[PDB]
């Protein structure tokens, strides 16, 4: 949840810089 939009963190905002994390 970031305010990114490279990937998804699934945070509950749909936002992730990252997709190994």
């Amino acid at each position: 949840c970031l305010g990114v939009g490279s990937c998804v963190d699934f945070a509950g905002c749909g936002y992730a810089v990252v997709c190994f994390x």
